RNA sequence: GUCAACCGAGCGUUGAUCCGAGGAUGUCCGAAUGGGGAAACCCGGCACGAGUGAUGUCGUGUCACCAGGCGCUGAAUAUAUAGGCGUCUGGGGGGAACGCGGGGAAGUGAAACAUCUCAGUACCCGUAGGAAGAGAAAACAAAAUGUGAUUCCGUGAGUAGUGGCGAGCGAAAGCGGAGGAUGGCUAAACCGUAUGCAUGUGAUACCGGGUAGGGGUUGUGUGUGCGGGGUUGUGGGACCUAUCUUUCCGGCUCUACCUGGCUGGAGGGCAGUGAGAAAAUGUUGUGGUUAGCGGAAAUGGCUUGGGAUGGCCUGCCGUAGACGGUGAGAGCCCGGUACGUGAAAACCCGACGUCUGUCUUGAUGGUGUUCCCGAGUAGCAGCGGGCCCGUGGAAUCUGCUGUGAAUCUGCCGGGACCACCCGGUAAGCCUGAAUACUUCCCAGUGACCGAUAGCGGAUUAGUACCGUGAGGGAAUGGUGAAAAGUACCCCG
RNA sequence: UUUGAAGAAUGAGCCUGCGAGUCAGGGACAUGUCGCGAGGUUAACCCGGGUGGGGUAGCCGCAGCGAAAGCGAGUCUGAAUAGGGCGUAUCCACACAAGAGUGUGUGGUGUAGUGGUGUGUUCUGGACCCGAAGCGGAGUGAUCUACCCAUGGCCAGGGUGAAGCGCGGGUAAGACCGCGUGGAGGCCCGAACCCACUUAGGUUGAAGACUGAGGGGAUGAGCUGUGGGUAGGGGUGAAAGGCCAAU
RNA sequence: UGCAUCCGGUGAAGCCGCCGAGUGAUCGAGUGGUGGAGGGUGUGGGAGUGAGAAUGCAGGCAUGAGUAGCGAUUAGGCAAGUGAGAACCUUGCCCGCCGAAAGACCAAGGGUUCCUGGGCCAGGCCAGUCCGCCCAGGGUGAGUCGGGACCUAAGGCGAGGCCGACAGGCGUAGUCGAUGGACAACGGGUUGAUAUUCCCGUACCCGUGUAUGUGCGUCCAUGAUGAAUCAGCGGUACUAACCAUCCAAAACCACCGUGACCGCACCUUUCGGGGUGUGGCGUUGGUGGGGCUGCAUGGGACCUUCGUUGGUAGUAGUCAAGCGAUGGG
RNA sequence: AUAUAUCCUGAGAGGUGAUGCAUAGCCGAGUGAGGCGAAUUCGGUGAUCCUAUGCUGCCGAGAAAAGCCUCUAGCGAGGACAUACACGGCCCGUACCCCAAACCAACACAGGUGGUCAGGUAGAGAAUACUAAGGCGUACGAGUGAACUAUGGUUAAGGAACUC
RNA sequence: CAAACCAGUGAGAAGCGACUGUUUACUAAAAACACAGGUCCGUGCGAAGUCGCAAGACGAUGUAUACGGACUGACGCCUGCCCGGUGCUGGAAGGUUAAGAGGACCCGUUAACUCCCUUUGGGGGUGAAGCGGAGAAUUUAAGCCCCAGUAAACGGCGGUGGUAACUAUAACCAUCCUAAGGUAGCGAAAUUCCUUGUCGGGUAAGUUCCGACCUGCACGAAUGGCGUAACGACUUCUCAACUGUCUCAACCAUAGACUCGGCGAAAUUGCACUACGAGUAAAGAUGCUCGUUACGCGCGGCAGGACGAAAAGACCCCGGGACCUUCACUACAACUUGGUAUUGGUGCUCGAUCGUAUUGGGCCUCUAACCUCGGACCGUAUAUCCGGUUCAGGGACAGUGCCUGGUGGGU
RNA sequence: GUGUAAGUGCACAAGGGAGCUUGACUGCGAGACGGACAUGUCGAGCAGGGACGAAAGUCGGGACUAGUGAUCCGGCACCUCU
């Protein structure tokens, strides 16, 4: 829940509301996650801290 | 140097001290950086010298972490990588405010109270700078054939609006001003090179007239990397086809001989320590700063007077009658005042001949047909945030999650939303001036205080003292003009 | 302060100093007063080591009515002369009506606001002065106490006598019992130590919790030195709303 | 503050009196005494502008008052000395009190309170020659005691690492962390103060080195062994069989029940269905007899698998001494 | 091999240490130092001190690491073992107080503060009573038969009738 | 003749608690707390539950004969009946409902037009495709509603009338209603208001005590009932000794109080040449009226007044705080669902334009995303952290985000 | 006796019946009453249309006095408002 590698997505603070919208404190944290990406055509892959966003970014590649 | 005096030793006409510029010296703790640690204290490794009969012993240096590179090594293991070393360059902490940015509440008002307000305030945290930040419209405007980056002022106006439509909050447009730089580029529609991965009909296919010699720019798809030149506002650019064309040379579009498309070298540019090319090449103002020099004119006389600058009388000078001191009110007494002058050396602000780059293979004006200019971006569903705007009919901005576009008969804005037309290019980037602040220094000023005032602090003050801590936190000025601070005698 | 106080209602030991309607805003209004007058005035800003000059950007009234379109000395209402609401500053003289009080038409008197300066009030600012219980954010504390963690130390003396053990009884083996040994015990009495039950004194005390007589445990859930960790809406708590540095 | 400018060392402000005047807040070019350096008419201007109270604040001084108290349970008297003064100090005599302390050593802590010398304002709840007062001087002596050189617990810090909006939080390797473990000291004497430190006498254990006497190799060579090499075997028992033991796949013989068929006699509604007894099969429920061949279960042997040597190659490469760990016990 | 075999551990006792020292006292010498200097044996009691980190017995089953000894992985042509030898071992604390007028309590305060030493006579004793060593009478005193208060002693007879 | 110091009062009846023990430092040491005994429930091991917005640590280097939570509290006899309410536990067939998808209606705009007017589309209505606005129905999980169980879970266990051989009764039947309507035991008690209930014991006298009766206002069986040996600085009561506690105080030795010398305080304080009584009055007067009495001043004592001093009254009320409780409001932490993403494939089975079509639901597989706290290597010379490698187990689950619904005095 | 309590009124009816029918109108409103204020009450006359009565005239709710709710936010219809 800290910061995805690439995107730079800090995980951002707003506050919740009721339906008597009365204001509270909360946060929001990006979805990251960790995969074992493919990174040369050799066949090396490592792990790195990625959100969906990222993800769907696609940067990372898949065989 | 001072308290503080005092002595005692002493230092100077050759110029000692005093002030300024550069330099060296700088124990220890303290980012502390050789390891450790209860700060000012313990314990080592490595390289060079020295002394002892040698050791003992001594000095000197170097020895942290992290970041970024370079060279060497390489584990699982085969390549290679992590890790491992060693070396250069940076940063590390502190500082009053200001600025940016991440986060961010309640007391309080609403006469209660949740929305709301208090307010994005206090406070915490990470950044840089002397300013920062913002900054070249994807802005406004409204038919005028208008504005033309940002920033800061005074308006516009407590108006339109927002709000349990309450307390409250609060614009924009336009106008007048300060300051100005309409300011130049990168990267995708061709090519030369360092290139690789792939393959050969390995020859009739590759060079821009004619003769001739010579022997995979992949066939097909996709992605990544390297570039001249294409970055709209009347709507705009290129795989090919109609016109003038202000130097030369070579090599290319897989070869050699007209037409077409590029790159390299000899010459007018574009400018450059720059936000739009990078690194280097060096210096003149009586400019200032750091300290300094000169700088006029009454012993004038008398009176009170302890003491005169005072009262009276003369004469005084002034480009200087701000100021302070000297025995009471001083321009004619001293420090000094206007004015003039001045730096061996160093430092902040202003130009000028070594030396450097580029380009004139590039540039300017003229007639028609056919893969580029910011993508996970604009916009969208949900969720919230900032714009006066609290979902309200809600644009514009940002963003958390899922989604997701076109590229010129493209986009987004014009305050739900749509059509004709109206106006300006988003997703990349930077860039002075106007502005805010003052821990620090200088010079001046005050219908500012004059010791219970004024900073807590005119004095050994952030001390004594209190609290183990964070922290709190005092009271305490004047003898005299000068110490001439009471010799000596007497009581005790 | 009170309806009311000589008050036995409050405050004042005394003296001296210090101590309380201030201050800002083209803020708003009214009254004084000052200049000009259908006009009044400028802000910011520029230039005079000096308050000058420039600067009309802007605001208020000259016209109001209507929510608005819009109209305009009228306008709104309304289907409407058909009067009413609001203004036409305000009045004088002439005529027309009823004399529903006044309205409707003519000729003159012709409209007074604005910017200082000082003042009361309101306005937002802490807003006449001192004063709270408390809420929130950042930090400082476990040197007492609570708990716990590691390492050490402490418990004079004197009794009680489990299991177990051996022998003798007893079994067929037992089991069971007498005898001597053994000495367990949150066992007993009682010093150090640790506590706090009763009384007394003290309660401007020797002491912000004690002194003296007695008072319980006193080999354990014990106590004690040592150094460490647990931080505030949290800790800890053999639980009382106790302790967390006399709070 | 502004001003015509003045008042004053022939005495300003301030302080304390006196006089006179205004209806008031006051005033007086109105003065006497202290004071010895600045005030200021008038007319405006601006205010931190007027104190008795707020259990106000700070300072000073009141009263209760010369009152309460002088801080234990042990307690003194006296002689002589110093001194101005002597219950309180010094010396002496007796008395009393503690004596698991009210004595003697340390740690923690405090830091000069230790000793000597001088004086007694201030401090000691009185005086005070005395003091833990002040003033000056002196005083703290370690290879062997203690803290660092050593090692570690609880726990803290923490490279990299992991996680975290920031800050930071964790925890590995490591490094810190005594209240523990590790190494060596005794008695006497000494000054006014130090002592297991100084002196005396006698010992010790750790760290470096000496070089010889023991005396030991590597650079000679003797000892114990030790193990990485060519030729086959486990009556067990691969492959046609024999003796003995229980079982049955291609149903012969015999009976019986009858999926279903052909029917022979009787009963039954008038005849029907149907039941009973039986005959021929068929079985709702396919072996025995015999040989060829091929495979499956044990026997001896044929060629390749041994009873580790026949030369060699104790010819040559190896060292243990002496110290050798970030490792093991 | 069951051997008091062997090894390890081990307070204590004897000897040397020590013909030394100290010593009660003797002499001259006074604020007090100096020289000389006799005996220096026995038994018996006896610890909470030491053997002991031991022995027995119990469950609640009672640190780590180092130093030391020892074994080897990586070397090697010079180390091992003693001793005459004169050499060589830091820095810092070391005064004083330390159940107190010196520390924590604002004081020269009837409080608290951890460890060590533990005499004699009675006694079980570390209680208690009196004493040595040694230190104190802890800083207001002097005088007065009052109340009254506080600390105490005694009391005719009655014995809880006071009083919750 | 234990002569000193030192050195247990004892016994009886009972209440509560098993006891040793701990606690309201600094007013309460108990009957409270705590425990040893049991009970119920949760907890399958990267556990349950904790601290922590996370890694991670405790639990534990433990493993259901363990750990956590809650209740009662040795031991013995026991621990009765009631599942409507509230909870918890199982069952989701039905009804209601999330987000998310969605596209019928309705609405806006505009090309063409549509009457007539000119000449080179608007003024008297339709509505083009897209654009958009509100906008559908349709798919939806948990939960609630619903069906059962559960009381050592929180909790309840009645009233009404009639009804005997003299006498008061109910020991039997009928009423309502809820789920049932208090069983054993004990009971004017730690609960009993009348109440000092009545009776008996103890005393001359007993509102306390003990022992019984039961009219239990308003006991009661794990927020446990009844007894209980021992224990207790616990509660009540009685008895012998005991005594100055008392009848009823007396004397005496002590330190103060007193006088003398020395040093030298505090609270309070508008004034002060400060009497009495009756009256008056802001309603109890040293200070007013009236009358009485009284030379000025001290010292020791005693406390009736000076509404005496100390603390801006606790109680009460009035404008407000904090803490706490809960089916008060509004939320939020945590727990829980689904969709969506980290997201892959085959086979089957189920639907609206029995032989032609509708793309998603449910299941079984598999590896490859993902997890692994399994193993074994390496970084490493030492490393249980960590990173990488291999394999092994899981595996498209889980976890994680975002939206959403539940529950939510934990905050 | 007079719709719903009491008082005030009411036979000239405000009491019944019938006929007819909508004035329980539209826009104003001279002036008043009460109101601290927001509000609340009464009312002759003027314009269109209608009702009853031939006409005269009466008709702007019930014999009167109770039967009620501010503001915001929102919903719905019409208009020669933007
Ligand atoms: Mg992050
Ligand atoms: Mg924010
Ligand atoms: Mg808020
Ligand atoms: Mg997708
Ligand atoms: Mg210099
Ligand atoms: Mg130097
Ligand atoms: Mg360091
Ligand atoms: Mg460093
Ligand atoms: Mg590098
Ligand atoms: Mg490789
Ligand atoms: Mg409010
Ligand atoms: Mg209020
Ligand atoms: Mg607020
Ligand atoms: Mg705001
Ligand atoms: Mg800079
Ligand atoms: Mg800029
Ligand atoms: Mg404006
Ligand atoms: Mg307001
Ligand atoms: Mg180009
Ligand atoms: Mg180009
Ligand atoms: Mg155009
Ligand atoms: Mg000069
Ligand atoms: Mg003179
Ligand atoms: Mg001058
Ligand atoms: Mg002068
Ligand atoms: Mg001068
Ligand atoms: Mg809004
Ligand atoms: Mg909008
Ligand atoms: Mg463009
Ligand atoms: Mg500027
Ligand atoms: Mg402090
Ligand atoms: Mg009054
Ligand atoms: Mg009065
Ligand atoms: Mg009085
Ligand atoms: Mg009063
Ligand atoms: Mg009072
Ligand atoms: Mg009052
Ligand atoms: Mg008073
Ligand atoms: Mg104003
Ligand atoms: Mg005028
Ligand atoms: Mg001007
Ligand atoms: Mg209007
Ligand atoms: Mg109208
Ligand atoms: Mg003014
Ligand atoms: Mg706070
Ligand atoms: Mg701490
Ligand atoms: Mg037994
Ligand atoms: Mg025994
Ligand atoms: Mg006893
Ligand atoms: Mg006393
Ligand atoms: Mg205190
Ligand atoms: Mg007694
Ligand atoms: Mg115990
Ligand atoms: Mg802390
Ligand atoms: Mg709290
Ligand atoms: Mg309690
Ligand atoms: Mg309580
Ligand atoms: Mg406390
Ligand atoms: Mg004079
Ligand atoms: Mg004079
Ligand atoms: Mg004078
Ligand atoms: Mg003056
Ligand atoms: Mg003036
Ligand atoms: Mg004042
Ligand atoms: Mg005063
Ligand atoms: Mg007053
Ligand atoms: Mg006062
Ligand atoms: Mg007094
Ligand atoms: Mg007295
Ligand atoms: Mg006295
Ligand atoms: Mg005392
Ligand atoms: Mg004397
Ligand atoms: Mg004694
Ligand atoms: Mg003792
Ligand atoms: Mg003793
Ligand atoms: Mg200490
Ligand atoms: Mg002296
Ligand atoms: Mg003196
Ligand atoms: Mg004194
Ligand atoms: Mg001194
Ligand atoms: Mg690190
Ligand atoms: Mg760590
Ligand atoms: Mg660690
Ligand atoms: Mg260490
Ligand atoms: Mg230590
Ligand atoms: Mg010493
Ligand atoms: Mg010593
Ligand atoms: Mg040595
Ligand atoms: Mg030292
Ligand atoms: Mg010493
Ligand atoms: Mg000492
Ligand atoms: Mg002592
Ligand atoms: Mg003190
Ligand atoms: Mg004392
Ligand atoms: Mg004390
Ligand atoms: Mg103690
Ligand atoms: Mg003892
Ligand atoms: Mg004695
Ligand atoms: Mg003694
Ligand atoms: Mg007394
Ligand atoms: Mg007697
Ligand atoms: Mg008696
Ligand atoms: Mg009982
Ligand atoms: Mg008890
Ligand atoms: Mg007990
Ligand atoms: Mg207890
Ligand atoms: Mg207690
Ligand atoms: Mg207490
Ligand atoms: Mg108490
Ligand atoms: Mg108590
Ligand atoms: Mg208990
Ligand atoms: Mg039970
Ligand atoms: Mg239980
Ligand atoms: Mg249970
Ligand atoms: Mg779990
Ligand atoms: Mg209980
Ligand atoms: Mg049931
Ligand atoms: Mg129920
Ligand atoms: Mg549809
Ligand atoms: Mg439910
Ligand atoms: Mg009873
Ligand atoms: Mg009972
Ligand atoms: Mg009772
Ligand atoms: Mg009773
Ligand atoms: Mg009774
Ligand atoms: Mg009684
Ligand atoms: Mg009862
Ligand atoms: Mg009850
Ligand atoms: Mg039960
Ligand atoms: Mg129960
Ligand atoms: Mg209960
Ligand atoms: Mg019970
Ligand atoms: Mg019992
Ligand atoms: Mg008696
Ligand atoms: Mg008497
Ligand atoms: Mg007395
Ligand atoms: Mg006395
Ligand atoms: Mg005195
Ligand atoms: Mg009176
Ligand atoms: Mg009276
Ligand atoms: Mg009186
Ligand atoms: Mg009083
Ligand atoms: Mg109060
Ligand atoms: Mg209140
Ligand atoms: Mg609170
Ligand atoms: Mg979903
Ligand atoms: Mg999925
Ligand atoms: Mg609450
Ligand atoms: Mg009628
Ligand atoms: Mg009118
Ligand atoms: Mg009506
Ligand atoms: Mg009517
Ligand atoms: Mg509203
Ligand atoms: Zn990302």
């Amino acid at each position: 829940a800290a910061v995805c590698d690439i995107c730079g997505k800090g995980p951002g603070f707003g506050k919740s509301v009721s339906h008597s919208h009365r204001r509270t404190s909360r946060r929001w944290n990006p979805n990251i996650q960790p995969v074992r990406a493919v990174t040369r055509p050799g066949g090396n892959k490592q792990r790195i801290n990625a959100c969906t966003s990222c993800i769907k970014a696609g940067k990372v590649s898949r065989a």
